[PDB]
């Protein structure tokens, strides 16, 4: 299930960096034999020594299952002294770029994403992954399509005040995403601000929020909730009505938007 | 994610019944639009009376997902009183014809298939799915590739000693589906047959077994545990060396195994 390679430069032409992290880089490559293009991840051996076998049983499992709103692994390469994740590349770009560009957006374009993370979250959860780093940087667009979906793209204000702990920490990741997307800018924001994210002390403030659902606010606050007990699952935030029933508003809150976000980001 | 139709038979020509369940059948199908082939499984929703949400959620999550070793859910349709699960049809035949026909066949061979089985079930039970219902009728190969894998094709001896519990009945199935794999007849065979079971009372006679590795032995043993505490899981099973590693024999048993699946089936 892994190929072995004397060279990984004799499969791959690496092009331009997408991505650097902790101690691993994600570079675009051409496929030598075959033209195509992926996203490679490479990683030191070294850097994962001890947990080497555990990570490499999230990838052993992963490799077989492909989630509609997770890149897919197409590939695992072993050197002497690296693994090299090869991925499906999408082509539809950034989560901000895409909602700055449109003309128009509304509460249910943002439900539609946040569902899509719901999605791809609890399946990680089942299968015993807790992400940890959800944020905007690790969502990309399939396509250009106007339909594309929102994908994780990656695996390594957002952290859960019991962190600043279990899978619940991603749910209010996702709940501080979800208050970005209807709004243009985090709910937190600096000893002052760790003390906020602390309390989780924020607020739905006018005159952003005055076009804002309580049904969307409602969903927010379950997310966004200290209390890690009573913070909603993803499963939960799944079959709330601002997600499975039809509470998201149609009107356009993109100049608003799209505006907070140029100036906050 | 549900499609909806005033009449199923508006997009599909119904063909040959491929089976018959409880309360279902799944049925050949070209899709009138396209012309591809797909199996339907065909479900009256007053059948799902009660837990039709919990079934739809079930199936809510697994559209979304892809398992290399399970057959996938391609669309699902919904009618005023029936569902529609349209599925990816394969076409490498039943899991005993493949081995009757087979010249040559190996306690490897045996040894990839259950891994592959192994794989399916631990993530089914990731999700919170106990299949219950694991046996040869439900793994079909996907294609006549001699390379082919196996797939899980269907939902709802075999039991465990439990049930005449947990999703630890699956893999006392896979352990008995591997002993078959072995020898070609089943551990237990009708008061006494019960007996056998629910005391896990079976043995690996001569001459069938004579030729098998004590590996092989010992990992159907710890998956055939009456216990189900100290039963493997899937996880355990396959870090096995008979799974993981490369006890498993390379030695022809087709002859004996086809015999005996000939004269017992
Ligand atoms: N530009 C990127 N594109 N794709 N495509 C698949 C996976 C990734 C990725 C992952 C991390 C960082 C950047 C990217
Ligand atoms: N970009 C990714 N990075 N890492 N890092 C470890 C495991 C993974 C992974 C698995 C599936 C899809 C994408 C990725
Ligand atoms: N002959 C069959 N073929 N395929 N192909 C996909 C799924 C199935 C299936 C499921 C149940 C019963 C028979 C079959
Ligand atoms: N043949 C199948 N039958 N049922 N019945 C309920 C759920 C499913 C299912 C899901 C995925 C793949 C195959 C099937």
């Amino acid at each position: 299930w892994k190929k072995q390679a004397e060279d990984i430069k004799k499969i791959f032409e690496f092009k331009e960096t997408l991505g650097t992290g902790a101690f691993s880089e994600v570079v675009l490559a051409e496929e030598k034999a075959t033209g195509k293009l992926f996203a490679v991840k490479c990683i030191p051996k070294k850097a994962l020594k001890g947990k080497e076998s555990s990570i490499e049983n999230e990838i052993a499992v992963l490799r077989k299952i492909k989630h509609e709103n997770i890149v897919a692994l197409e590939d695992i390469y072993e050197s002497p002294n690296h693994l090299y994740l090869v991925m499906q590349l999408v082509s539809g770009g950034e989560l901000f770029d895409r909602i700055v560009e449109k003309g128009f957006y509304t509460e249910k374009d943002a439900s539609t994403l946040i569902r899509q993370v719901l999605d791809a979250v609890y399946y990680l959860h089942r299968m015993g992954i807790v992400h940890r780093d959800l944020k905007p940087e690790n969502l990309l667009y399939y396509s250009q399509d106007e339909e594309s979906k929102i994908m994780i793209s990656d695996f390594g204000g957002y952290v859960a005040p019991e962190v600043l702990y279990s899978k619940a920490v991603d749910c209010w990741s996702i709940g501080v995403i979800a208050y970005i997307l209807l709004c243009g800018y985090p709910p937190f924001y600096d000893s002052k601000l760790f003390e906020q994210i602390l309390k989780a002390e924020y607020e739905f403030d006018s005159p952003y929020w005055d076009d804002i659902s309580d049904s969307a606010k409602d969903f927010i606050r379950n997310l966004m909730e200290k209390d890690p007990n009573k913070r909603y699952t993803c499963e939960q935030a799944a079959r709330h009505p601002w997600i499975a029933g039809d509470t998201a508003l149609n009107k356009n809150i993109h100049e608003s938007v799209s505006a907070q976000i140029r100036k906050n980001f």
